[PDB]
């Protein structure tokens, strides 16, 4: 891992997104679903937040850090037969938080899949990519 | 999590795959790359194996288990501008290993991305899906 | 830790309970609450399940094990100004699961407290005790 | 979890307490006990200190942080048939340490229980509450 | 990691040893020391037991497993100016426990060092080696 | 653990070293070895870096911290029949990084041993000691 003690101190931020594609009946169960007993979206939200706080433990050369805010948003899209996962991570440090946002969106997607495993076996996860990161200024 | 003490004991197995898409110059650095100093493929292999052994800690309702074998294979495909990650997990128990194989392929893909972060910012991960799992007998 | 390789193999089980006492207005927010956005009960359920799977990592002389089933049930009791947390853990092994059930009820109670921290500062947790465990046969 | 990058920088502190109630003979073994071979108090002290450093990993929406000081004090009270656990946590940051102090007292109490499991099965843990926290200034 | 599902089931065992060398005054403090407040030997014993249970998480290609018994023994040797750490690990499985015993002796040695850091800076750890392991039958 | 909020803020650094002694044929396999498929040195490097980031989780009274740079260097020495492991850790904080450097060198040494287990059973690890640390100014 590269030294980070030199350039430092600013408000760093990143937003990532992930998708889980599935059948309509599978998506119907999730939606009907929410606000009940074992809400798939709520479980996935929690897992995503725990995952981002463990990013340095999963990616060998990532640097440990204090996240100040982590947000995992889920949205069902019946029109395209899939779930959209949007994440946001923020902190104040020397290094950015792009791996933390991607990691939360990936483990959220993996949790959705885990909970729908018994119904549909051919669900696909992807794509998983960044949306923004702030001398970089990456937006849209 | 659902009880698993009833149906049990057999050779369970699963294979998963993941893709990281990038520019040609980015892929050129990785390849040239290997067998040198900070081999991106070697790092990613290791991370993937550690990730699969932590699957129960990341996915809230997964069950803890003894993996007997975990294999993470990487292959560069200059033709399609991307890396192919193929994983394989095996054990002998009551539950299957589909989440362990998907988790190893996802964290391997995340490690490739982490190490190429400074060069290309718009790399895409996906798709991430299963290939096989064995009363199920899921092949191809 | 005492050796466990001798006496072994059976269906072990335990049930534990915990209580969080608070003001009526505090309990009113939780209840109104559920099935919405950041459901306190759902968060606490998840944390409790993750905690039980990490029991050997928190209690120095506990033995690692494969839990087959973990259940965290929450119930609001406006009559006594508090939340009742009931847990259940099961497995098939040489050792019992009393520490796993107590640990899930304690971290569930701690999560309820964490999420209500800003409102009421004098909330009390307790008691935390066992209800059953099965040559022991401990019931009621 | 709520953003913490705004209000920040001060000496934060909290003190928590926990109780384990048991039979006189059970308490007699612990006391007689100490300064010997497998000192129950020493084990519990250690576990409590490790638990507080893992608080963000157990409570889903807690924020990671650098504790500067963690103290777990145990005191046997034959008069009331129980052990008193008193904890203290300190750091310098944006967020307080109330969950870290409560978590150390709870896992210390759980370790005392674990080690006395074979003797008495009806030991009770509780109450578990805060004593102080420092614009808050919560004392006594 | 190599597959282990084939050859399996037996009582596996291993014993390891480690040494910390130091000045006489440093060793005098440790000894005088024990059975008091922050017993260096007791802390080191605990850490060693937690380390062995995390061996699969530290050594990338080790296999997860259920240890049934872990023992960390410390003995002060004023004659040679050092501490002797002896460990023992046991289980019933397909794989041996040589890495678990070496890992517990190494982290015990590291804990002794940590606690004596402020006094002597040139303490040396070593050697760290195996003593026995049981178709192998390695003794003495 | 001792409070660290008082004296603070500087560039802290430490370098540690470890040795694994083995037969010539064993060392020959490792060397021939590198830049191939399951490079022993690469695996050991990775493990060492993950270990240093977990030091506070293994040594009970160590303080959590943000490492800014961790370096694990391996060098084969056929002349003395062994591997030399040299580590370097850096950060900017109140506490030093001597335990982080020793911990990375110890787990790197343990990984080398793990991977050569099947060939030679009497390999020895040691010594494990510090080389430098910076009001201290410890060099050579």
């Amino acid at each position: 891992m590269v030294d980070v003690s030199a350039k430092a101190e600013t408000v760093r931020e990143a937003r990532a997104e992930a998708f889980v594609t599935m059948r309509s009946e599978t998506l119907a169960m999730i939606i009907d679903g929410r606000h009940h007993k074992g809400d798939v979206f709520a479980t996935a939200r929690i897992a995503g937040i725990q995952a981002a706080k463990r990013t340095w433990d999963l990616i060998p050369l990532c640097h440990p850090l204090m996240l100040s805010k982590v947000e995992v948003n889920l949205q069902a899209e019946p029109e395209h037969n899939r779930v959209r996962i949007e994440t946001l991570c923020r902190l104040t440090g020397k290094t950015g938080v792009e791996m933390e946002a991607l990691t939360a969106a990936s483990v959220a997607a993996l949790t959705i899949y885990a909970m729908c495993k018994a119904v549909q076996k051919d669900m696909v996860i992807g794509p998983v990519r960044l949306l923004a990161k702030s001398k970089s200024g990456d937006f849209k």
